[PDB]
Formats: structure tokens, C-alpha cells, sequence
């Protein structure tokens, strides 16, 4: 589907990369959420059991959705637009070395575009959009969306 | 789908009105279900945690599923028939008072109808069918379905 | 789902009712898309063999969704929303009188009203909107989307 | 789904086994499906043309849907229930030798069984009935479905 | 659809069969999964609450699926292929006498079989092969898969 | 699904770029999907008329999937993976300028690509791969996939 069908939307951590601190990554999902359901109606929940809207996972190689990860450097995630089962879901390559900064790949930023396809978004032709498909890095204190994720995320969900 | 391919089916209460005590939403919606399944082969159980088959929401104005409610008066509520994500949910409009009697809008009258829907049950244009369009009072200790409503859902569910 | 997700969509007339002529048949549905293209980016076209997105059938008593008409009266019609399958599909009841007039059940009236159902509207609330659950004869010659009907079907298409 | 939600079901037969004459196939299938309309609401029609419901299709080996036949003997053919894409579709081993009799493997009699499956019956545990799941030559003369046959597709499409 | 999209599936054993002792059940179960995810890359979990990818239920007669038990003998059990809802499911007919061993009918091999169904494995024509139609008792200690099995599983989750 | 469930597959040109001759359309996408049928056991086919599995479109700016193109430039086109509906479309974008060369965009080259999507596949990180996401010519004359994309497509379809 387009768009997941309600406001309230939970996601679950399936597993942590070990690359950081349980809380730290709890903290760049959380965020990365809080900037998608501050400028749309909708509001995200964290569940530790049961089955969520939005899976993270953490994986390597070959996980399953027949969209293989390519180890260090490449691919560094991917996630799939609103649906049952696999829909939602993000998937995070554990052999990029996940980061609360600059050094190597930043979680923050890399789940708020990830968790912009989640919610219907695909990718953007505008250089300053979240959405635009090349990884770059930006301190989170200054990180904002550009006006085009404004619009598609508000196209989609409104408010 | 056009039916619920199970007879156990769950449902949960998304969140409480507060024109109520929590309590009586419980046995209202409770014994709402309790109607279908006197005269189905179905069951239903209530859960708190994790994803239920049928969801109960209160909600106002535009709530994520694209019909929007309308304030106070014209559409109490609606539902949705058998299915993944939204499938059988079951919305009240917050706006309207719920009531566990004649005062207001009856939480219970109401929900016999959306369960309706939710198990897969169209509109009748039997005015003495729970399933007709038209929102009335009946005391609920003599409320009972038509004769309508049981050939519908039986036509369904059998039993 | 809750839209088309694409702006050319097609239908078919299944079968012609025998109470008018097939040229006024094909006429009346003709105009019922027309008023909804007008106010939005999609445009309609009607094939006479094959699949098409949104099938016109006219049929009576139970037909096979579990919805049966109810005769004469009461149930004039009824489609479902977008989706594959019979999703998007408008039933028309045999048993009712089919015109081109004010006389027994208008055929053009009713049609604009369940292809709103076609695309993804539901009833509202409005007693000036085509959504209305109501049925009445208007001027089909003055005929017009009321401002709420307007809202709607662009809130899903925009333009 | 459990069951196609209308009475008027299409078929088409893909591609034509070169065991016997076209006519024959035509024959068998025709037939096949006439077994089952008559003790059901449902009507069936051929189209030459685009998609159908049913997709008739004689194939060997690995054919795309997971379900490879084996060669000469053993599966003999295969359906999948009512749905959308190869939903309902009937699949025929080209490797078996296909006849209008007792010899090789009775095309009609097999048909029967498949539709069975297209219609959304599983296997009968009934030695009389055409849903048991032991293939047998019977007088395709005085062939009749058994009582367990005909109420389980009765309980699905009535009548 | 033909596989599940994921390595890590979940199971919940939905009730009891009153034949065998509590945990003779999950061992019976546990240990048949096992069989499957040692010759592929997939990995199973049990969970006691929410919903989980494959609900192992035991029933006897018409328990909502469509697909009716017939009591002692005949069909022993049945399973459905992934996808959302009963999906993958696998249920037991509590009217055979389900055992630990040869006295009865043998819960791990039946539950071989059915998962092999649930993780999208049709019936075998090969008599060695666990997915073949037939019923038989062969000790756990020294029971395997056929190399028909492996194929099939392999084909669909490799490794 | 993650693949067509089936190896003959349909496709149809929905409309025609007036950038090139309707014969020059029609022989690069036959083209494209020739590439992929020589590594794989899939058979193509063009229907003129009806719904087929993969629909060509030529389109600009919003055209009804929520994934708007962006005029001249960028987005040069996108694709849906196998599934009803919208599945397995692909979009091209009418703001380019498709031609049979070096030249604008070739539409060879890029519907090549975009089938790979159609198909199943997802974005390679291989610089050698059609799949990968950046747009370049290459000589159209010796053109073949690369290793990566072989591997990929088979491993969905095998041969
Ligand atoms: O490293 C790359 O950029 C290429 C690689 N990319 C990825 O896998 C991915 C890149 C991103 C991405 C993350 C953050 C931002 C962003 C935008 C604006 N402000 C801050 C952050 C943009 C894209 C997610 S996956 C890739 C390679 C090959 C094929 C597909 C993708
Ligand atoms: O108030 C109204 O009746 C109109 C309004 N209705 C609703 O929203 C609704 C009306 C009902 C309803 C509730 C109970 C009963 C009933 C039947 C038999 N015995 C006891 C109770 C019937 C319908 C649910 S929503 C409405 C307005 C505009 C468009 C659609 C619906
Ligand atoms: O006399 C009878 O038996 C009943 C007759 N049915 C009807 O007249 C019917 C009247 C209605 C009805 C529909 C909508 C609303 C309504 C009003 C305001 N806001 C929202 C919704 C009220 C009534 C449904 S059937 C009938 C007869 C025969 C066959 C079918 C129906
Ligand atoms: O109205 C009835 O006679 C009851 C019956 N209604 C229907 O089937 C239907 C009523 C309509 C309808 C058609 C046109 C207009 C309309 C609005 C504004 N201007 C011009 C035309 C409104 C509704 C379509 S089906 C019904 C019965 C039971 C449950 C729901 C609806
Ligand atoms: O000799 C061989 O290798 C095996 C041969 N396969 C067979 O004969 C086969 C026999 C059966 C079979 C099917 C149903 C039942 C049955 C009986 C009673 N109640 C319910 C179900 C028993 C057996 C399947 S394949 C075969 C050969 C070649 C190709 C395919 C199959
Ligand atoms: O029967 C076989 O040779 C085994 C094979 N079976 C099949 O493929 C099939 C067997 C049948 C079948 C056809 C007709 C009748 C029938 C019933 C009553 N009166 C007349 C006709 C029963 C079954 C269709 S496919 C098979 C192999 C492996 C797994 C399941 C089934
Ligand atoms: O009892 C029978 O075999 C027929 C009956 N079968 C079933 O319901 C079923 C039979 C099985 C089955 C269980 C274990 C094994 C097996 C294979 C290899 N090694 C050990 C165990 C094979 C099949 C599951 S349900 C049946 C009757 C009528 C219609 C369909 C099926
Ligand atoms: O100048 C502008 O405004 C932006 C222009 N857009 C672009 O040039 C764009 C460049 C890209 C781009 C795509 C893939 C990769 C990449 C590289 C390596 N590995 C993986 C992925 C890098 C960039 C997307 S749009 C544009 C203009 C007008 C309309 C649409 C796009
Ligand atoms: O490449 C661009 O100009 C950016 C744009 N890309 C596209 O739309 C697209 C790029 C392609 C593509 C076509 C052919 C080849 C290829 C590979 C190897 N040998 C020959 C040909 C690679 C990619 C299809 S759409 C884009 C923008 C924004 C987000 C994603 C992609
Ligand atoms: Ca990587
Ligand atoms: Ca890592
Ligand atoms: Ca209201
Ligand atoms: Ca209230
Ligand atoms: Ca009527
Ligand atoms: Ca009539
Ligand atoms: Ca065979
Ligand atoms: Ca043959
Ligand atoms: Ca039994
Ligand atoms: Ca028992
Ligand atoms: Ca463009
Ligand atoms: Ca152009
Ligand atoms: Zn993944
Ligand atoms: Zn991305
Ligand atoms: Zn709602
Ligand atoms: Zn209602
Ligand atoms: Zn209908
Ligand atoms: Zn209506
Ligand atoms: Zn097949
Ligand atoms: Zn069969
Ligand atoms: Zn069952
Ligand atoms: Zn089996
Ligand atoms: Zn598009
Ligand atoms: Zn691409």
C-alpha cells in the first residue's frame, strides 16, 4: 500500500548492533521517528514483544527478503513501504560499522531515511532532500528535512 | 476477505473514552461480541498487549484510514470487514458522548453494529436488524438481534 | 486500498439492464465517471472485453459477495473500494427500475455516487453531498458535487 | 480467499496438450466445469483472450510455481484456490498422456477434480468422492459428484 | 506467497491436545522444526502471547478455515502456505490419538510433514520423502529427511 | 511477492513516447526483456490489448502512484516488483528524451534496468551491473549483463 492506514504506528528493535550501546540505538531510532511524526499527524511507539508496523534488523548478507547485503562499504540498508508482514521493515547491514557521529555510518541518519521509505517515501532527486539516495553526514544538533521531504511526507500523511 | 477463516478471534481496546468508566467500555464492548457469538460458531477474547484481530479505537475527526469523522451527530462510527493491517477495526467517534444507557450515544448498541461489519456483515434494509443504517435505543436487557442479522451472520460463520 | 494508485482506470459493463436502452445505459455511466474527472487528475475509459479496473454489473438477489440485494426497494447498489479483485466494482440491482428520468431509481445519479465507493470514498454526512447514504432524485441537468464531495475525492487525488 | 466472491467465473485455457485434438480439450474442460454449475449458483464462461479467473495450462517439470511436476507419472496436475494471479489457476503435466478415455490419464475426470481446488475445496477423505486424492477411471458416462462433494461446494456457493 | 520473506519465523502452539503431556507437545514440535532449519538457514522461536508467523492448533471438525476435520481417521491434519493471517498455519485433528511414539498417530512426523507445508513445500510423488501423502511411523532416532526434501526446502531458503 | 510465480509473462505498452517511432519503442523493449529470457527460463509476451503482468508507461510529474517524477533530468524512470495491480509496472518518464543512441536517454538500456526491478531484482552495488543505480550508455551493440545481475536473476528463476 501507499500508506499505513492509521496514525499510531509501533516499531520494534529486533536486534542490536554491537557496534554501540543498547541506549544509543534506541535513542538514533527514536529520534530518527520523532523527525518524521513532528511534521505529520502520525506518532510512533516502541514495543519489546509482539509484532510491530516497522521491524529494525540488524543483518548480514543474505537475510531472507531476497535482497542480499554486500558487506563493508555499498549497500548500507534498505526497507520495504507500508504493507503486512515484511512491509515497514527496515534492515540495517551489520558489516557497516554503525556510529552515534561521523565515524563510520550514522545510525540517526541513516534510520530517518530508511524509516522515510517505511512510511511510503521513495527515493528523492533533490540533492538536500533526506530522501536523496548518497549517504553524507551532518551534526544531528543542525540535521533538518529539506522542504522536498516536507512535501512527500505531508503528500502522503498530511498535517 | 469475506469472513474470518478461524473461530477464535481477539480484539483489544485501543483506548479508553473518558465519558465512560473504563469498565463499562469492557462490558459493553464485551458484551457486544458476546451477541455474534451466542448465535455463531465464534469466540472472542480480549488482550491487552500485541496486535488483536479486531481493534477498538476511539478517535475524533481524521484519524489515518481516510474517513474522517465528522464532530458530534452524523456518523457515530465504522468499521471495517475481515482482514490484514485495519481489517475488522472497529472506530468510534470520540465526539459523540458515549453512554452505557439512552443518555447520549449507547457504547453498546453501537458496537453490536460495527461488530457487524467487522465480522463481515453489510448494511440491511431491515429497520428491525441491528444492521440497519439507522441509529436507535433499545434498552439492552431486552435488545435482541433480528431475524435478519442471525440469517446474515449464520450465512457467514454457519452454527 | 484506500486509492487507485494510478490516474487512467477503466471499466466495463458487465451486462445492460433490460429497463433501458443500452445506448442510455452506456450514456448514464459515461456522465457518472465524467463528474468525477472532472474534478481530479484521473480519466476513465471504457473497454467492452477483458478486465477492467472498475466492472459494472447489473444483478439481483444474492450474486455471489455475500452482499445480496433485497429485491425491489431498499438496496439500490453497492461497490466496493479500489483493490484487485472485485475491488472497485459497482453492483447495480436489477430489481429496481433502471432511468434516464426522475421515475423509478436514476441510473446516472445512483452511478456517480458508487463510483465515489469505486474510488475510495465513503458516506458522509452532508445532506447536500452525492456521498450522502440517501438516495433522491435531482435535476440531472443541474447536477453538481457538493463542496464536501469535492474535498473528498481530491484529499485521494488531489489536483 | 476461501472462495471467488461472484457467480460468474472466466476461464481460459492457455495452451492445448497435443495428446488430443483441440476440440477434445475443449469438450473435457467444458464439461469439467458443467459438473460443478450444476449443483451451484456459479456460471462459467471460456474466454479465447486476456486474463481469466481460471487459467487452464499444460506444463512439465519446473513451470515457475514452485511446485515442479515430475515427469511421467505420479502428479498428475495441480490448482490453486480462489484468489488473484495464479489464483484458481489449473495446471495440467504435459508429461502424462491426456485422453478422452480409460487409457493414459482421463482429461475430464482430472478437470473436475482440479476445478475442485479452483473453486476452494481441499481434498475429501471420502473413497466415492471426485476431491478424494486418488486419481481413478471411472464411466465418464454415468460420473456423478459424490453427497460429501456436493455439500462442501454447496457450502461454499450454496444453492 | 511461495516462501516467507525472513530467517527468523515464530511459532505458538495455540492449545494443548489432551492426548500427550505439555511438553511431550513442544518437544514433539520444537524438535520438527528443528528438522527443517538444519538444512537451511532459517531459525525458529517459540512465543506464548502475540501473534506468531505459524499457529499450530489442535481441532476436530469444522473449525472456521473451510477445510473441515472428518474425525478419527482419513485427514490427520492440514497446513497453509506462507502469508499473513492463517498463513502457515498447521492444524492437528484432535479426533486421532496424537502419541509420543507408535501408538497412534506420531506428532513429530505429522508436524514434519505440516511445517514442511507451512514453509511452502507441496506433497512429494517420492515415497521416501517426509511431504509424501502417506502416513507412516518410523523411529525419531532415525528418521531424515529424503534428498527430495532437502531439494525442495533448499530450492526455496537454500543454503 | 519477491517473483512472478509463473515463466510466461505478459507485457503491454500502455502509450507511446513521441520521441522515437512506435516501431523503434517496440523493438528496444522487446530488446530489454530478450536480455533477461536468455538467462532465465522466462518467456515474454506483448499484448496489444487487456491487462498483462508488466505495463509499459511513458508519463510525467504526478501520475497516480504517490512516486512523481521530476520533470527533465533525475528520476529517469522506476518499476514495481512482481505482484497484482501496479506490480511489475514500469514508469518511464516523459520529461526525458528517449532515443535509440547515445543520445538523451537510451530506452533500451534503461527499460533493461527497470525489467530487473519488474522481476524482482533490487538495486546492485556492483559498478558493473545493469543494476546498479546510475544511468550510463554503454555500447548498446555489446552490451550484456554482469555477473552480479546474472546471479540475482537466476537466483530467483534459476536455469
Ligand atoms: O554510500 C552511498 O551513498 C551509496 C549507497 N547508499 C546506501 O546504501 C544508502 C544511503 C542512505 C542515505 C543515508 C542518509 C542520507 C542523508 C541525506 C541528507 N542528509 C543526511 C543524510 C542519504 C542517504 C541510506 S542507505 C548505495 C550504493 C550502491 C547502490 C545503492 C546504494
Ligand atoms: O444517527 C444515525 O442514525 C445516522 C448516522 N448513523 C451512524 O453513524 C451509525 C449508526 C449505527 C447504528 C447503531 C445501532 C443500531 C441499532 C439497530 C437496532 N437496534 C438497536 C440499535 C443501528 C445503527 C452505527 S454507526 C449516519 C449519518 C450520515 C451518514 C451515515 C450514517
Ligand atoms: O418497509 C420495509 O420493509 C423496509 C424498506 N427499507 C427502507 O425503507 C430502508 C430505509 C433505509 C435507510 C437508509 C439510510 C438512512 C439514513 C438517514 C439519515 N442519515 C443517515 C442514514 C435511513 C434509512 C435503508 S433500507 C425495504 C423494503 C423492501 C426491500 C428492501 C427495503
Ligand atoms: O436510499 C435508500 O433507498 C436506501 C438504500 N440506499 C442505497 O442503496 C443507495 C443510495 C444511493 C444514493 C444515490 C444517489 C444519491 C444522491 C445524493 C445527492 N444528490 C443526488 C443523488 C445518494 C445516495 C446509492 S445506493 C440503503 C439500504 C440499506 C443500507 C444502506 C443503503
Ligand atoms: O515409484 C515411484 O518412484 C513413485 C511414483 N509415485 C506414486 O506412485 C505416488 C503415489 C502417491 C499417493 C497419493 C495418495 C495416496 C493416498 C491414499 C489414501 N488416502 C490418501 C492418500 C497414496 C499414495 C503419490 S505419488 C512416481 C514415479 C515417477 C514419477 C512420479 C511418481
Ligand atoms: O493419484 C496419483 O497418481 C498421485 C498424484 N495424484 C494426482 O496428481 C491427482 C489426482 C487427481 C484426481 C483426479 C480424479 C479423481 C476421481 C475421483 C473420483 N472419481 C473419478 C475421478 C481423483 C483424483 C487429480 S491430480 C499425487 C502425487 C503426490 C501428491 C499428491 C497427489
Ligand atoms: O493416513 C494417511 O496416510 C492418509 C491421510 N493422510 C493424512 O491426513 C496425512 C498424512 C501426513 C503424513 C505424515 C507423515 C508422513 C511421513 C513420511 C515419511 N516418513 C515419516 C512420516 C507422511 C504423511 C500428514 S497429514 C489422508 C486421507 C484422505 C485424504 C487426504 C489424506
Ligand atoms: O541539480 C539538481 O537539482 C539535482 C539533479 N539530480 C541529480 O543529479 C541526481 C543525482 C542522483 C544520484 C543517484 C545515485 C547515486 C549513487 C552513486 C553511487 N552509488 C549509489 C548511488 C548518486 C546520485 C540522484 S538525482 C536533478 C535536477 C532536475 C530534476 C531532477 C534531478
Ligand atoms: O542516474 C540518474 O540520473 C539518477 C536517477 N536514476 C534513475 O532514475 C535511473 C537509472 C536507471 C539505470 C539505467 C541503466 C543503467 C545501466 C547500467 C549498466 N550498463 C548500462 C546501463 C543503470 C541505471 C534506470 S532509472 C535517480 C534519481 C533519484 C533516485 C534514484 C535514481
Ligand atoms: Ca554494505
Ligand atoms: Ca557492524
Ligand atoms: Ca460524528
Ligand atoms: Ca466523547
Ligand atoms: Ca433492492
Ligand atoms: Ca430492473
Ligand atoms: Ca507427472
Ligand atoms: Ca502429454
Ligand atoms: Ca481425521
Ligand atoms: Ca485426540
Ligand atoms: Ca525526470
Ligand atoms: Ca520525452
Ligand atoms: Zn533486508
Ligand atoms: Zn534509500
Ligand atoms: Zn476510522
Ligand atoms: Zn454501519
Ligand atoms: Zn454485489
Ligand atoms: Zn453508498
Ligand atoms: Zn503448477
Ligand atoms: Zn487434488
Ligand atoms: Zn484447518
Ligand atoms: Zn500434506
Ligand atoms: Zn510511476
Ligand atoms: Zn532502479
Amino acid at each position: 500500500g501507499p500508506v499505513w492506514r492509521k496514525h499510531y504506528i509501533t516499531y520494534r528493535i529486533n536486534n542490536y548492533t554491537p557496534d554501540m550501546n543498547r541506549e544509543d540505538v534506541d535513542y538514533a531510532i527514536r529520534k530518527a521517528f520523532q523527525v518524521w511524526s513532528n511534521v505529520t499527524p502520525l506518532k510512533f511507539s516502541k514495543i519489546n514483544t509482539g509484532m510491530a508496523d516497522i521491524l529494525v534488523v540488524f543483518a548480514r548478507g543474505a537475510h531472507g527478503d531476497f535482497h542480499a547485503f554486500d558487506g563493508k562499504g555499498g549497500i548500507l540498508a534498505h526497507a520495504f513501504g507500508p504493507g503486512s508482514g515484511i512491509g515497514g521493515d527496515a534492515h540495517f547491514d551489520e558489516d557497516e560499522f554503525w556510529t552515534t557521529h561521523s565515524g563510520g555510518t550514522n545510525l540517526f541518519l541513516t534510520a530517518v531515511h530508511e524509516i522515510g521509505h517505511s512510511l511510503g517515501l521513495g527515493h528523492s532527486s533533490d540533492p538536500k532532500a533526506v530522501m536523496f539516495p548518497t549517504y553524507k553526514y551532518v551534526d544531528i544538533n543542525t540535521f533538518r528535512l529539506s522542504a522536498d521531504d516536507i512535501r512527500g511526507i505531508q503528500s502522503l500523511y498530511g498535517d
